């Protein structure tokens, strides 16, 4: 193994984090499908798809470099938000603290000197950008509407045809 | 309103829960094989982790469309190592063969309420089990008859690294 | 709410307004060209002050995509003039690298501030600009293998021309 | 040899810098929508920035195709704030009419001047101009009927971000 | 002029010819396998040395694109013979892995300097050898499970002679 | 068991060593040319210099053919600087000369020792370097017609960085 003990436990720690993200996003899914918005919930079934594929992406830069994945526990997420942007504005809160969380093993890469690791970690910080302005994007459009039910079944409509 | 039994919604959610962590084990069992050196027995647990995320999905549809709703709860740590590929698949074996029982204890107690819609729905599964089992029984015995021979194991493994 | 802090977004809203000032500086070169009649070498301005538009709706996007704002300012009156040819391309060559210097230290500050989602963003420019000063180096290079001698400074306008 | 009097070049000059301002002025209106969360709106606007500068481009090939120069001028900070959406709009047709007015008097001169060249080269100018006003004129009686309601403005601002 | 630091054009002409000397030892091993039977083993050392000579060419481009030269330099005999298939993809291994530290060094020596423009320009390296190295690490890992059986090895001499 | 003697083995083995070596100092023309900013000069060496490379393959193979193997030796150190365009053709053409010279003594050795097979197997190369040696002669020749002309220089250099 060339990466370091201390940068494989970093690697497979955020490994485990994407996991939870994914299975925070299905809870928030199962939220809104209370609640019957079908497509916001499809939203969040869609991002928890998308953390699948960035959990994968941990696992085999971990075992390119010659180290080993172990899948720990993953905790029991919250199942209910004060609203539909309540929601949103926690999925905002937790993606800032996945960006945290991916500084930081960049700076620890960075400091052992481990550019392949640094490198490798440039994807997910591009990635973290589009993504958290994706849900302040969607913040702002429910701060203008207030309350409005006719603005939030468009966009429950329009986040149902994510692909 | 809800039309399943508080008792059914919650084997119902019960069960998607056991899903989303056989999906975990087998995700697991990839980095076991993938530790090892086997990518096609990897590629094999990754694809049967993703099938077993559609069967969680599964039962949360059925879910809502009974008026219900989904808890998700925290997932056990799996098992992350095994004494060899036989132990593994025959790790696998035993748990979907727990998985059908989990299944057959719903379907009973849907019909014992006369939950027709439920049990009805429980089929799928029913069937499916039988699929899955079979297939790692195969498996198991290839790997028997290949008992040490890497030129039979690297094979299978080939074989099992193209499930699409 | 902005996830830069103040300077490095005045530091990304300066470079965009330094990128609205190259794009005019070279359409400025245009007119010198288009003047002195070399169509071929103002048709290349044209093509380069159209590119300069794309690197300043770059820095835009990324600075509302984090939470800022952008803020047009004044842009200064451009040379009109230069020494013959081989006077504007350096002056090109020297405003480009410049630019270059500029983006650099827009780099370092966000480096030092820990903001790795700029330093990201800034390695596009970074690449870019080794080839912006590149295609200009040519050029300056063609230029003084023509010597002082007009019949090539012309061939060399057909071919900038070309640029698509 | 230059075949427009200095008069006329120095009119068409003024409006082209004045058409490079216009471009500028939206898209600091771009800045403002975008601030404000109508990517729709700032749209629009960037999309008419793109379409002012091929007015500026036209005159700037017809200044040269006379025989005359272009002299690019200082371009001025455009405002940044707005109070609302149907302001902005609002200084847009402002500004419009304040163009087609420019327009209007580089045609009498050059009319007065017997330029026909230049009398029918700025027709086009002045058909386009009655067209531009029209779209705003448009955009803001919506705005007028939508009176203060988000509903309404998140309508049109989708539809006025399908600008091709 | 160049834009890079001496140090810098060294440590990447010197890279440059290491690179070289790189596709020769691959293609000295494609000559040991080619004298032991395994054609297969051989095409893909073949293969491997025509990548590194578009390793070589890269840092060639980047040397001129910022008004540096380059100067080739006499290369050492590589080895000839290894004893058996794994020694020599453990050389193959090892040679990789100096590549690397190779290229480490530079993107140190480059970021002590603030060049980013070469720091930049590495960053293709770390991830291309990062590869490099997966490669053979996962050659070396079938042939530790093959053990000595032919009827494996031919498997692999197979595979590998598949490399596009 | 080899079926050509060690004698034509070696020169064989010698001649693949020499045709690696011409692919070295035309690579190093190339760098002379990038460096003189004729990139199109540079791109003909370079597509040369792969040309040589498949000439030493073509040994290769056929020195495995006969059962014989390849030894790659050191390479020397090739100048890196000609005195002008015309210079470093000429030492091209000087270079191919003695190519063909050496393939020649191969032939006649090979014809000594009665070994048919590789003075058929050398009739390629004999006629390859009768193209190879006009190729170069007709550059020279254009050079010639030339004069120091830059104008045509600068095409010469465009046509020949179109060579496939
Ligand atoms: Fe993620
Ligand atoms: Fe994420
Ligand atoms: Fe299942
Ligand atoms: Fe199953
Ligand atoms: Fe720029
Ligand atoms: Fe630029
Ligand atoms: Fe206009
Ligand atoms: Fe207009
Ligand atoms: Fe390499
Ligand atoms: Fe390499
Ligand atoms: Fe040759
Ligand atoms: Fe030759």
């Amino acid at each position: 193994m060339v990466i370091s003990e201390k940068v494989r436990k970093a690697l497979n720690d955020q490994l485990n984090r994407e996991i939870y993200s994914s299975y925070l996003y299905l809870s928030m899914a199962t939220y809104f499908d209370a609640e019957g918005f079908k497509g916001f919930a499809h939203w969040m079934k869609k991002q928890a798809q998308e953390e699948l594929t960035h959990a994968m992406k941990f696992y085999e830069y971990i075992y390119e470099r010659g180290g080993r994945v172990e899948l720990e526990a993953i905790e029991k997420p919250p199942s209910n938000w004060n609203g539909i942007k309540d929601a949103f504005e926690a999925a905002l809160k937790h993606e800032e603290f996945v960006t945290q969380s991916i500084y930081n093993i960049l700076e620890l890469a960075s400091e052992e000197k481990d550019h392949a690791t640094v490198s490798f970690l440039k994807w997910f910080v591009d990635e973290q950008v589009e993504e958290e302005d994706q849900v302040r994007e969607i913040l702002d459009l429910l701060e203008k509407a207030n309350g409005q039910m006719s603005v939030i079944f468009q966009l429950d409509r329009y986040l149902g045809q994510r692909e």
